[PDB]
């Protein structure tokens, strides 16, 4: 449409992330895979804040940016995601979070939210561009008889509405999350999780802050496909581009012209999973296309990199309380830390085989 959030903005770059790669640059010992090791610094990425711990991190973000905005004269962008949900996701076990229902969950996220307004509030000339709850909203379309889910569908629409109308009213761009092509993108969830969108869209009161959907986040499916992948037998959707094109159009019935994000920070290498539902530290990922904002679709404000490659997806060790068993596949790198957490080795391989190259 006409507002894109990026035209005109120089993006902040994430000292948390830039941080993780000088370390594991450092680490690399082949001399010209550290020198495109450390490179990644320099590609916009989204920093998540995933505890209310890092929320004063966030005010020193913004104030760095406006600092360096005035330096430069230049106006500086802020991407950021939105992810503490209570009783967080809900249909896996690896990236469980610190809040809970059962201990006053809700009460607890709408502290963490008026927080961060609170940091946004001071710095007006910095943008931010949220992505808002990856994951929730897909496990309430396809995930209800999942008995965690099933039991925070009230909680999560109510979290993610107080999300959605309290950081519009300081003028943040904000992309909901709607999962990927092969969890909504099959034709007969297009229409269950449109209605989704659109209810949670109205219920914030069709803010024109609340630009669109994020697709993608944390996963590894191809913006655009030469050939399918053979883990997409059975649905027509089997790319980004195909679930945006069939997906768009209902948001737009409703009333919405919405428009979308796509991660391609771990899409570099396609045919690398032996089903579509592996998620979990996928063996053989590379680096993406880079961000940008010339994506070759009315319906896509940008290409971007929302998971930060190099962060674990979650843990294959057994006995930790997260352990979820697709982080044991053959299919997913072992052994692996926690999620979150810096894992070397996948980092180094994401630099190898990054498309197109570093
Ligand atoms: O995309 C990353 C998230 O995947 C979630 O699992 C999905 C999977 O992506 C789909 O392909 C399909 O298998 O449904 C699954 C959800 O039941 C995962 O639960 C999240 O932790 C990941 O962030
Ligand atoms: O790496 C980005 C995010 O990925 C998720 O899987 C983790 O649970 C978060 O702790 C992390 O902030
Ligand atoms: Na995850």
């Amino acid at each position: 449409s006409a507002n894109n959030p990026w035209t005109g903005f120089q993006i902040f770059l994430s000292p948390y992330y830039a941080n993780e790669v000088a370390a594991a640059a450092k680490q690399i010992t082949d001399p010209t895979l550290s020198s495109k090791a450390a490179s990644v610094a320099n590609i916009p990425t989204f920093t998540w804040l995933d505890s209310v711990a890092k929320i004063p991190d966030l005010g020193t973000y913004l104030a760095s940016a406006s600092a360096l905005g005035k330096s430069t004269g230049t106006k500086q962008l802020v991407q950021i995601v939105i992810y503490d949900l209570p009783d967080r996701d809900c249909a896996a076990k690896a990236s469980n979070g610190e809040f809970s229902i059962a201990n006053n969950g809700q009460a607890n996220y709408e502290n963490y939210i008026d927080q961060i307004v609170a940091q946004i509030q001071q710095f007006p000339d910095v943008r931010v561009v949220a992505v808002i709850e990856p994951d929730s909203l897909a496990n309430l379309v396809t995930n209800l008889n999942v008995q965690k889910c099933a039991n925070a569908k009230t909680t999560y629409l109510a979290c993610v509405n107080y999300a959605l109308t309290n950081l519009a009213k300081v003028g943040v761009y904000m992309y909901m999350d709607a999962g990927h092509a092969g969890w909504l993108g099959w034709p007969a969830n297009l229409s269950p999780a449109a209605q989704l969108f659109t209810q949670v869209w109205q219920n914030a009161g069709k803010s024109p802050f609340i630009k669109g959907l994020a697709t993608n986040v944390a996963n590894y499916n191809a913006l655009q496909a030469a050939s399918p992948d053979p883990i997409t037998q059975g649905n027509p959707n089997y790319d980004e581009i195909h679930y945006i094109n069939a997906l768009a159009p209902l948001l737009q019935q409703a009333g919405w012209d919405a428009t979308f994000i796509v991660d391609q920070g771990r899409s570099g290498v396609q045919n690398i999973r032996q089903q579509w539902g592996d998620w979990c530290n996928i063996k053989g990922a590379g680096f993406g296309t880079r961000p940008t904002t010339n994506t070759g679709s009315q319906f896509i404000d940008s290409i971007v990199w929302v998971k930060p490659g190099g962060e674990c997806d979650g843990t294959s060790n057994s006995s930790s309380p997260r352990y979820d068993s697709t982080c044991s596949l053959p299919d997913a790198a072992q052994p692996a830390p926690e999620a979150g957490t810096w894992f070397q080795a996948y980092f180094q391989t994401l630099v190898s085989a990054a498309n197109p190259p570093l």
